[PDB]
């Protein structure tokens, strides 16, 4: 298996952890973690040069929001691997939909 994560951080309240892992390298990627700091709310997971969300995820009355899903287009090897790109969370759901809260990049563990 490869593993990498993404340690999410701002300025602001917003903070988070969010891995990955990828069984074979032929393989689907389990994407899944945690963000914290957040205002209720919608909010979305952005690769950068991705052109759409990662995914999109809703915050907890405690601003907390918990994410856990299966993407079979991205990859963590090959020449389109996303280790290195920087992982995005941004306000109001959609691929460009809103401000960006905090990042980090998606790095191998």
């Amino acid at each position: 298996a490869t593993k990498a994560v993404a340690v999410l951080k701002g300025d602001g309240p917003v903070q988070g952890i969010i891995n990955f892992e990828q069984k074979e390298s032929n393989g689907p990627v389990k994407v899944w973690g945690s963000i914290k700091g957040l205002t209720e709310g919608l909010f979305g997971f952005h690769v950068h040069g991705a052109g759409g969300d990662l995914g999109n995820v809703t915050a907890d009355k405690d601003g907390v929001a918990d994410v856990s899903i299966e993407d079979s287009v991205i990859s963590l090897s090959g020449d389109h691997s996303i280790i290195g790109r920087t992982l995005v969370v941004h306000e109001k759901a959609g691929a460009g939909a809103g401000s960006r809260l905090a990042s980090g990049v998606i790095g191998i563990a």
